[PDB]
């Protein structure tokens, strides 16, 4: 995976994976399985179902425990773009980057939550570097804007 998974992602998954668990009787059906996914925020494609399926019900036939579900949907759930995840949830992620209430993240604020997310500290050029990126009215702070477009495609 990309990063590691955080409790509250660990959480959304384990709902998920409660709902997949009820609905499974030997096979998992695409209609149940594309409604499992979007209980932790993914939107599926047709290709992606039938994909997953596959693995569920002829590789590991029917056989998956928390472990395989978090295997085979953490990378989803990390993949899932600012489209999927909705205004509330984006305001919320911005809030916690965004430590002094502001309304911007400074780059202690992004260097913070860097190291949050990725479990190791990160440089000071790294940091410096990504703010110019992202950065998109050269103000040396990212906005709401600038944030959720550092998560889009
Ligand atoms: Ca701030
Ligand atoms: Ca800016």
């Amino acid at each position: 995976m990309d990063r590691s998974l955080r409790p509250e992602e660990i959480e959304e998954l384990r709902e998920a994976f409660r709902e997949f668990d009820k609905d499974k009787d030997g096979y998992i059906n695409c209609r149940d399985l594309g409604n499992c996914m979007r209980t932790m925020g993914y939107m599926p494609t047709e290709m992606e179902l039938i994909e997953l399926s596959q693995q569920i019900n002829m590789n590991l036939g029917g056989h998956v425990d928390f472990d395989d579900f978090v295997e085979l949907m953490g990378p989803k759930l990390l993949a899932e773009t600012a489209d999927m995840i909705g205004v509330k949830e984006l305001r919320d992620a911005f809030r916690e980057f965004d430590t002094n209430g502001d309304g911007e993240i400074s780059t202690s604020e992004l260097r913070e939550a860097m190291r949050a997310l990725l479990g190791h500290q990160v440089g000071h050029r790294d940091i410096e570097e990504i703010i110019r990126d992202v950065d998109l009215n050269g103000d040396g702070r990212v906005d709401f804007e600038e944030f959720v477009r550092m998560m889009s495609r």
